[PDB]
This record gives structure tokens, C-alpha cells and sequence, in this order.
């Protein structure tokens, strides 16, 4: 299987507002960069969108080492998602899970790969994640896309 290293980040200039993501896929030394800006979104949604877009970019089943500093994505993946699915993607009050559109979009990408998650804390020592942060903030300055699933 192809082995690919992925690094991601995403955020808004003000939250909620313009936002964007940056992602880096690296395969055998070569890199591909992804980045886009959205006119109105949130920090959590861009953090999650970054990971989604990177995984969706894979066109064959891979072994993936994915580095993200997002507490939201980390906790969704390690704590929440298995129980959300059991509950038909609703919380105890029977409301759809917040950002269910993005979580389901993620869930469908996760199942297609053998993923090793490397949760990062801090940009220090993590130059690819820092670079993802710069891409995100640059895309946010000139957003072209609509974050359609975002609901205030």
C-alpha cells in the first residue's frame, strides 16, 4: 500500500467568519499542498475540513500517518464518533450532532485507509503543521468558497 504522511490545520481570522485550511500530503519525499478559504465558517469546522480534504485527496487505499493539533478532531475521533454512530448521529436531546455533515464526511474517509493519528501539541518542532497554519490564514484572507453545511 502506498504510505503517505499528512499534516493539516485550519482556522478563522475571526470566529465565526472568513476561514481556511492548509494540508500537506507527502509521499516518497514529494509533497502536494491543499488550501482553500471559506467566506463564513468556524475554527472547529476548518480544523475538521482540513483533515477531510486531505483524506479525500487520496485516490487509492493508503497507510496514512496524519498529524493534526486539533483538540476538536482528536476528541471526535478518539471519544465521540463511535457513540454518535450508535445513536444515529444525534445527541441525548435527539438533535443532530453539531457539524454532523463534516463528521459523516470524515467518517467515510477514515474507513478507506489505515490511519495512524499523531496528535500534535504546539507548532514548536512541527514545521509542517506551522506551514499548514500559514496556508490556512492566507486562504482566509481571500476566501472563494461557501461553507454550505455551516449553521449558526
Amino acid at each position: 500500500l502506498k504510505q503517505v504522511e499528512i499534516f493539516t490545520d485550519g482556522s478563522c481570522l475571526g470566529n465565526p467568519g472568513p476561514g481556511g485550511y492548509g494540508a500537506i500530503l507527502r509521499y516518497r519525499g514529494r509533497e502536494k499542498t491543499f488550501s482553500a478559504g471559506y467566506t463564513r465558517t468556524t475554527n472547529n469546522r476548518m480544523e475538521l475540513m482540513a483533515v477531510i480534504v486531505a483524506l479525500e485527496a487520496l485516490k487509492e487505499h493508503c497507510e496514512v500517518i496524519l498529524s493534526t493539533d486539533s483538540q476538536y478532531v482528536r476528541q471526535g475521533i478518539t471519544q465521540w464518533i463511535h457513540n454518535w454512530k450508535k445513536r444515529g448521529w444525534k445527541t441525548a436531546d435527539k438533535k443532530p450532532v453539531k457539524n454532523v455533515d463534516l463528521w459523516q464526511r470524515l467518517d467515510a474517509a477514515l474507513g478507506q485507509h489505515q490511519i495512524k493519528w499523531e496528535w500534535v501539541k504546539g507548532h514548536a518542532g512541527h514545521p509542517e503543521n506551522e506551514r499548514c497554519d500559514e496556508l490556512a490564514r492566507a486562504a482566509a484572507m481571500n476566501p472563494t468558497l461557501e461553507d454550505t453545511g455551516y449553521q449558526v
